[PDB]
This record gives structure tokens, C-alpha cells and sequence, in this order.
DNA sequence: CGGCCTACG
DNA sequence: CGTAG
DNA sequence: GCCG
């Protein structure tokens, strides 16, 4: 087992399922807390288990592994030998806990502004709601929409709302191209939010493409909510539903060609692969990796990159496609 | 012990 | 501060 | 919380 969650595949399904969401509790936990570490230390012994090929049933299959130490190990061995772990329940229980949660899922609110809220002795979504002059017009966006961005979003609604983008996009630049990207790409079946990559294939062509592809949105009715040169739109789009509708997040995204096999990569994700993909390259390889390239900061150089193929290669890790980025 | 990803709105 | 993966 |  490898250290990093990049040098090794992890599929979206695997054989520690209860294991790995236990110990992902205590890492969301960790997080409300604003101890990162921890968020990544427990993160990091979640995904150690799925990328294992069969069940841990036995608590000598742990030595060995990465990231298992004393409290990660415990807590393994409390639910292979009781079903249950009571850190972790106490967790589940506890009114910090849910109310964080509650708060942080809601777009426009971070860990920062629910923990206030939380210090102000705010427990609801009703408690917000009576006292609206406190909301940025993003949380009050946020909060409006709150039930219907708790539902996730199928493959198929996916599908529908990319043709609607290639239609805006089209007409803001032909020639334009639209790639669905995030958890979907990685090969989920639902998901609460979806991602489009956008880029052209002449360089240069692609600047100023956001405000366009947003204003022609918008005058379709499509647009429930928008932040407004720009290149990331984080959106409420208008999803249709038998007789109706539902509102549901969805990122714009847009690159230079150049860039776009840093983009692709960086936001197909996971969350967790990326971190560690950016951490194993500059740890282990001296190289700066974001979501717009990959500098050498001796040489002062930036690697030009047709594909994540050759992104993989110049860190020296073996290629993994995005159905097996699932850490 | 230091470090824990790295950006844009 | 929020957002992203 | 764990690694190096
Ligand atoms: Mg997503
Ligand atoms: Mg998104
Ligand atoms: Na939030």
C-alpha cells in the first residue's frame, strides 16, 4: 500500500465501505473543529481502506497500512468487534456536529460562518431564515434553495443540462467544446452538483467566454442564481422535472487549451486524489501542480501537457483514469 | 518537530 | 469571507 | 493524526 492516494487506483465501490464512512465522520468532525490534520489523517485512513481489494475483518490486516495509527486503528477494532464505534456515535449525536453540518452544506455558508452561528446559539435553517438581514445574498440564495440542492442529481438530469450549456456555449463561440467533468466523470451515478469544463481549440480564443456563456444562460431563464472578466461561475440552474422543476448547482468552468489537461484533471478530483497529487508532486518530485499547470521551480518552467496521460508521466506515476481517482 | 493543495469569486 | 476539486 |  502506497503512502499517497495517488500512487494507487481507488475505485468508487469497494469492500470497506462501513470502515471507511465511520472513519470519514471523524475527519468531517475534524473539520468543523479547524483541525486539518486531523480531517486528513482520518481522509487519508478512509481511502487507505478502499483501495484495499477484500474486507478488513481481522485487525492484523491493518499493520502495515498507511495512515493507521493508534486512534484510527481503535476505531476499526470497535466496529469489527462491536458493529459500532462510540467516538464516532457520540459524534453523530452530538448537537455540534449537526448543526455544522446542517450550516455548511448550505451554499454561501464555510465552516468560519457556521461556527459563529453556531457560538450565537443558531441551530436551524428557521433560526436564519427570521433573521434575513444577517445573509449575504449568496446565503440568502443558498438557504432558498437548500431542499432542493439536498437532492442529488442523476446521470440522466446530467445529460439534459449539458445539451442546454452546449447550446449557450455554442452560440457565445462556435467551436466552443463542453466536457463534463467531477464526480460524474469519475463514474457516479448521482451527485449533488454538476461540473463543465469549457475550453476552445485555438488558443486565445477562449478569453472573455464566461460573462457570454452566463448572459445567454441567463436569457434562456435557465439561471436561478449567479455571482454577477471571470473563469469559474459557481451557479443555481433551473433543472426540468416531470410537470416541473428543481434548482440544482452547477460550475462553469473555463481554460486555455493549454491548460485544459491541468483543468480536467484538477477538477475531476476527488477532492482527496487532488490534494495528494499536488502534495506528492511537490514532496516527492519538487514540481508546483494547480488546476492551470505544472511549474519546475528550478528550471522556471511550466510542462506543456496534451493530456492527463502526460501529466501522470512527468510525476512518474502510473496512469490512473478518473473511475479509479475515487480516494 | 513541521507539514498537511492551491487556486479563483 | 465564500467557492472548487 | 499521522508521516518522515
Ligand atoms: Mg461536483
Ligand atoms: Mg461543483
Ligand atoms: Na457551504
Amino acid at each position: 500500500m502506497p503512502a499517497y492516494a495517488c500512487q494507487r487506483p481507488t475505485p468508487l465501490t469497494h469492500h470497506n465501505t462501513g470502515l471507511s464512512e465511520a472513519l470519514e465522520i471523524l475527519a468531517e468532525a475534524a473539520g468543523f473543529e479547524g483541525s486539518e490534520g486531523r480531517l486528513l489523517t482520518f481522509c487519508r485512513a478512509a481511502s487507505v481502506l478502499k483501495a484495499l481489494p477484500s474486507p478488513v475483518t481481522t485487525l492484523s490486516q491493518l499493520q502495515g497500512l498507511p495512515h493507521f495509527g493508534e486512534h484510527s486503528s481503535r476505531v476499526v477494532q470497535e466496529l469489527l468487534e462491536h458493529g459500532v464505534c462510540e467516538e464516532v456515535e457520540r459524534v453523530r449525536r452530538s448537537e455540534r456536529y449537526q448543526t455544522m453540518k446542517l450550516f455548511t452544506q448550505i451554499f454561501g455558508v464555510g465552516v468560519k460562518t457556521a461556527d459563529r452561528w453556531y457560538r450565537e446559539g443558531l441551530r436551524t435553517l428557521d433560526d436564519l431564515r427570521e433573521q434575513p438581514q444577517k445573509l449575504t445574498q449568496q446565503q440568502k440564495a443558498g438557504l432558498q434553495h437548500h431542499q432542493d440542492l439536498s437532492t442529488p442529481v442523476l446521470r440522466s438530469d446530467v445529460d439534459a443540462l449539458q445539451q442546454v450549456v452546449e447550446e449557450a456555449v455554442g452560440q457565445a463561440l462556435p467551436g466552443a467544446t463542453v466536457t463534463l467533468t467531477g464526480g460524474f466523470r469519475r463514474g457516479k451515478l448521482q451527485g449533488h452538483d454538476v461540473d463543465f469544463l469549457i475550453t476552445h481549440p485555438k488558443e486565445g480564443q477562449e478569453a472573455g467566454l464566461l460573462p457570454r456563456v452566463m448572459c445567454r444562460l441567463q436569457d434562456q431563464g435557465l439561471i436561478l442564481y449567479h455571482q454577477h472578466a471571470f473563469e469559474r461561475s459557481f451557479c443555481i440552474f433551473r433543472l426540468p422535472q416531470p410537470g416541473s422543476w428543481k434548482a440544482v448547482r452547477v460550475d462553469l468552468v473555463v481554460a486555455p487549451v493549454s491548460q485544459f489537461p491541468f483543468a480536467l484533471l484538477g477538477w475531476t478530483g476527488s477532492k482527496l486524489f487532488q490534494r495528494e497529487l499536488r502534495r506528492f508532486s511537490r514532496k516527492e518530485k519538487g514540481l508546483w501542480l494547480n488546476s492551470h499547470g505544472l511549474f519546475d521551480p528550478e528550471q522556471k518552467t511550466f510542462f506543456q501537457a496534451a493530456s492527463e496521460e502526460d501529466i501522470f508521466r512527468h510525476l512518474g506515476l502510473e496512469y490512473l483514469p478518473p473511475e479509479q481517482r475515487n480516494a
